[PDB]
């Protein structure tokens, strides 16, 4: 299962990176945010 | 590089799986379309 | 900005909760939907 | 309904984009191929 969150001020960026982080830490799990390799999406000009 | 393309301007699925899958045959390639595990997004109830 | 996370241990239905519960604190009230299914052209060789 | 292609053999990213455009206006809908806003994955140690 994959699981998804738009961040745009609302909620802080950096917080939420921590939030989870913090999770898997609880849950005895490392990890760190990687970047992803840039994808592209056809667009509908209407 | 990782291309994703939206459908639903109602346009034929089953024709657009054709004819990439055609498109690839075409440059030697074979392949299926697999499903993908579901991805939950949060959504803001606004 | 998008996040993105994948599960599958560690328990699903807790870790949605806990990112609800973080966005209600933060004052932005949401609910965990499914996304329309999505296939991959899946290469065999 | 969405669909992903991941690319890099012998088939050309530039040829594919075009096939995927013109499959589009064949079928009556204009758009154009767009690069998505960034995304960051948590990624396990392990």
């Amino acid at each position: 299962m994959q699981y998804k969150v738009i961040l745009n001020e609302a909620v802080d960026a950096a917080t939420f990176e921590k939030v989870v982080k913090q999770f898997f830490n609880d849950n005895g799990v490392d990890g760190e945010w990687t970047y992803d390799d840039a994808t592209k999406t056809f667009t509908v000009t209407e």
